[PDB]
């Protein structure tokens, strides 16, 4: 299971979020993850990257990566979801699935300035 939190969150400009996933009840070993934000009123997704104001922290051995965004505008309003790596899919087709994983997004407002 990947467990992401907050599930929703407001916040003012000029703030900082953070949010968790964790690979819970799983064999696999966390490798890395990955981040995603949908612009409220679309269906589609796209990357972001560590650097800047976004900084990422992977905790391998307890399975979790965090996301922060400093210096939150209403640019950052959106869905979030992470997606994590296994470290050893190669070897082991249950762990490449988690490859495939989603956290249950965090629906983020970022109040205008
Ligand atoms: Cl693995």
């Amino acid at each position: 299971r990947v467990d992401q939190t907050p599930q929703r969150i407001t916040k003012e400009t000029g703030e900082s979020l953070t949010i968790n996933c964790v690979v819970r009840d799983s064999r696999c070993v966390l490798s890395t993850g990955y981040w995603y934000r949908k612009p409220p009123g679309s269906r589609n997704e796209e990357s972001i990257s560590d650097g800047g104001r976004y900084v990422e922290t992977v905790n391998r051995g307890s399975k979790s990566f965090s996301l922060r965004i400093n210096d939150l505008t209403v640019k950052d309003s959106g869905t979030y979801r992470c997606k994590p790596e296994s470290r050893y899919g190669s070897y082991d087709a249950v762990c490449a699935a988690l490859n495939d994983q989603y956290g249950g997004g965090t629906v983020v407002t970022v109040n205008a300035a």
